[PDB]
């Protein structure tokens, strides 16, 4: 620390890492980049790969939402108990990222024509996470092992935005349904999810959800 | 160990992790899944996310190429010297993954219409890795720090396939050019890159490169 999130005025790819920081009792600063400021060019030109989020942690500057999640995961001890669990955490997070990419593609490039096919395919895309929960303490704790990991926050975000896209999509998945309610009720995370800094941002920048 | 790679008869998303295993003096089995066998449906249905590679390490079964890379990275000490370098390794690997997804999209979905624009955009996409090298001991060692990491193998693969797509694309990037030569000359990696198990596979499954 100190932590600074540099991003567009949306939840998007920073939602999960913000939930992680709030739930872990961390403070951070939000530095907002508007679409007009981004269009100007200076920050884009100065970013490593031409994209946001940028994240500052003391004198470390990071780019890439999943890099930030893994960093916070490693530094705050949210990375499983041993190397095998760490692999499982990664496997879950990579699967979340895969579906998030498909979600973003729908939202940004193909919402109207693609939503129907996307929602039809959704149960099959969500089932693996239910299966993973079923194989871990009957789905009663976390996605991997018995302590929260960075993957849980990313998975929780994915589930939350999918319930908005396709209300009731978790109804067929009792373990995923209970997991969302259960993680969301964690006192610091509950407060954050209720707070203006979360509630007053749109999920995505183009108005679609 | 023992290690088993389960994949299509292509280099694709297993090329980097195979280079890593070979360079680290590891043996592994290749179990080939044909397109005809894959279309039958049993392995697909049994896979966590409906995709290959599947990787077996003793009694651990993993999916997701970058999960496999990080697991091998963690277990073989190819993950930087401390937490900060580990974040930097992740940042590099996520950037490689981003460009690989763009590469795969071109190859699988849009090769003939998209190649011109892709190749015009390519120098801008490669420059960050040159910059990263420039900032690490003048580009003379590895992508992050003083020892090889899993991200090096993934970046090396990305560079090799791009030289096949766009011969001479590294000519403008002396640190990236020298880096490909230098890593490729590491004795165990050199041997592997010359071996029938590498040379006799196509880069991609659809004949394009
Ligand atoms: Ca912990
Ligand atoms: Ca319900
Ligand atoms: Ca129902
Ligand atoms: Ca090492
Ligand atoms: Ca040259
Ligand atoms: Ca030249």
């Amino acid at each position: 620390p100190p932590y600074t999130v540099v991003y567009f005025p949306v939840r998007g790819r920073c939602a999960a890492l913000r939930m992680l920081l709030a739930d872990q009792g961390q403070s951070w600063k939000e530095e907002v980049v508007t679409v007009e400021t981004w269009q100007e060019g200076s920050l884009k030109a100065s970013s490593l790969y031409g994209q946001l989020p940028k994240f500052q942690d003391g004198d470390l500057t990071l780019y890439q939402s999943n890099t930030i999640l893994r960093h916070l995961g490693r530094t705050l001890g949210l990375y499983g108990k041993d190397q095998q669990e760490a692999a499982l955490v990664d496997m879950v997070n990579d699967g979340v990222e895969d579906l998030r990419c498909k979600y973003i593609s729908l939202i940004v490039t193909n919402y109207e024509a693609g939503k129907d096919d996307y929602v039809k395919a959704l149960p099959g895309q969500l089932k693996p996470f239910e299966t993973l929960l079923s194989q871990n303490q009957g789905g009663k704790t976390f996605i991997v092992g018995d302590q929260i990991s960075f993957a849980d926050y990313n998975l929780l975000d994915l589930l939350l935005i999918h319930e908005v896209l396709a209300p009731g999509c978790l109804d067929a998945f009792p373990l995923l349904s209970a997991y969302v309610g259960r993680l969301s009720a964690r006192p610091k995370l509950k407060a954050f999810l209720a707070s203006p800094e979360y509630v007053n941002l749109p999920i995505n920048g183009n108005g679609k959800q």
